[PDB]
């Protein structure tokens, strides 16, 4: 038999050349048979639960639905809760689902009278409407109302469930400010795709971004820049409940991250008791990395630490707190096990989880509570982890989504170097570590060279669609030349949906 690998598309990109559904990522079992349901202005969206309390979460879970097919089709769609669906309806219930579709897994079935949507959990319920939107004809997803498209579901069905429990994208606003808008925008574009975990890269050198109220320099000083020029800005508490809450309504567990003990700039140029010599860092606006410390052995800083944990465990319900760890090349060996084990340690009294970055899992003072965030990826990285049964998630050069697509991008970065969305789809978890248990993949976007929201939309998308795929798909039915010529067909629905995606030449 004769195989290859893909080169550049002739004459360019299909994502600017170019009944049709288009998943993805791609479910576990998708067949389609004769007849069609239509989506009609009498529609109404039914929901059963198993009790009161689960059919009034559904309910939620129908209004949201119902919100985006309005907007499209110009429809004011509403619902009920009844389990008996009249024809023409779309049915979202939780009575009788596969257990072994887990959590997050459905089963969508579509008849000519009717859509039905089984879950187990009414976050499968949630999952399997991020397909039904993609069953409707492009159009749907506009925001806008769109005349002249018949709103039609071929007859089909199909049954879901994700391969991987944590499927995450981080955004780094240290680097970049991004709004509160901005980042719910983008949590709500991931969350069509199954992603189902946002990481905030909330403090990093260049800049703060977390209201912290026991140390308010942190924001009034901290908070003033970024890379480059800019005003930089930041989160009160009240706004980051606020993203919390948003991504909630769409199943989707926020983990914050401060990082320390290493790039930590911003938190040294807002008071100087954090640095040996007591006086504050001047404020830094370049890209370098590596160069900060907190003070290992002074107790104040873990003060410092503990203040901060307290107040952001309080607003931030996740059982998980991140705290970094990363590129620590101004601590020695002996201070980052040391360091990494005390703040663990805080975390834990303050009911937190502790994530980090490798080299964190070889702390003495980690458990097997820990997570690791395995970026590295190398031979020897979570052999710690591995052998304190600690989870990992991970986040390969392939995951790297600010990396340039190719050398001649007009931004990303090149020191993990280029990742175009063929290299985004062909790795598993399975290559980065051996023998660990992979909780999951996490698509890292960090922010030297992102200004605006454009450049955000211009590297997730598409790049994004093939890290989800590799964390939803199981590894057997993932195939860069099936999902390359679905991602083709794909792509009016990016125009759609407003995203300022790139047409990457090796589509």
């Amino acid at each position: 038999h004769h195989h290859h690998s893909s080169g550049l598309v002739p004459r360019g990109s299909h994502m600017a050349s170019m009944s049709q559904p288009s998943i993805l990522p791609k479910p576990v079992s998708y067949t389609v048979g004769s007849g069609q349901f239509v989506l009609t202005k009498n529609a109404s969206i039914f929901v059963a639960g198993n009790n009161v309390g689960e059919t009034d979460e559904l309910f939620n879970i129908g209004q949201a639905l119902a919100k985006k097919l309005n907007a499209s089709t110009g429809y004011t769609i509403s619902v009920v809760k009844s389990n008996q669906p009249t024809a023409g309806s779309i049915y979202l219930t939780t009575v009788g689902g596969n257990a072994a579709l887990g959590n997050e897994g459905y089963d969508l079935i579509t008849t000519s009278n009717q859509v039905t949507l089984t879950a187990n959990k009414p976050e499968g319920v949630f999952r399997g409407n991020q397909t039904l939107l993609q069953l409707l004809p492009a159009g749907i997803e506009k925001n806008t109302v769109v005349s002249g498209v018949q709103w039609v579901i071929p007859h089909s069905n199909i049954s879901d469930k994700p391969e991987y429990e944590y499927r995450g994208l981080m955004l780094d606003v240290a680097r970049h400010f991004f709004t509160v808008d901005e980042v719910k925008r983008q949590i709500d574009l991931a969350s069509q795709y199954k992603i189902n975990k946002f990481h905030m890269h909330l403090s990093d050198d260049q800049g703060w971004r977390i209201e912290i109220k026991s140390w308010p320099d942190l924001i009034e000083i901290g908070s003033k820049g970024q890379v480059g020029g800019g005003p930089g800005g930041y989160y009160t508490q009240e706004q980051f409940k606020d993203i919390v809450s948003y991504a909630a309504e769409r199943y989707i567990e926020v983990i914050p991250e401060i990082d320390m003990p290493g790039h930590t700039n911003a938190a040294l140029a807002s008071y100087g008791e954090l640095n040996p010599d007591g006086k504050r860092k001047a404020m830094r606006t370049d890209t370098a990395v590596g160069y900060s410390t907190l003070m290992p052995r002074a107790e104040i800083t873990y003060q410092f630490v503990e203040d901060v944990i307290s107040e952001l465990a309080a607003i931030s319900p996740s059982p998980y707190i991140h705290l970094g760890g990363d590129e620590s090349n101004a601590t020695s060996a002996a201070d980052y096990d040391y360091f990494f084990g005390r703040v663990t340690a805080i975390a834990n009294s303050y009911g937190k989880k502790v994530v980090g970055w490798d080299p964190s899992d070889t702390s003495s003072g980690a458990t097997s509570d820990s997570v690791l965030q395995n970026w590295t990826c190398s031979a020897s990285t979570g052999t710690a982890a591995k052998a304190k049964g600690m989870k990992v998630i991970v986040s390969p050069a392939n995951a790297y989504l600010d990396m340039k697509y190719y050398s001649d991008s007009p931004i990303g970065l090149q020191w993990r170097g280029f990742v175009n969305t063929n290299r985004a789809y062909n790795w598993d978890p399975t290559d980065c570590i051996k023998g660990a248990n992979i909780y999951g993949v996490e698509s890292t976007l960090w922010t030297e060279t992102f200004v605006t929201q454009d450049h955000l939309d211009y590297m997730l998308y598409p790049k994004l669609l093939s890290n989800a795929e590799v964390g939803w798909t199981a590894r057997g039915d993932r195939n860069w030349d099936d999902f390359k010529e679905r991602l083709i067909e794909h792509t009016p629905r990016l125009q759609n949906k407003g995203i300022k995606f790139f047409a990457d030449p090796i589509v």
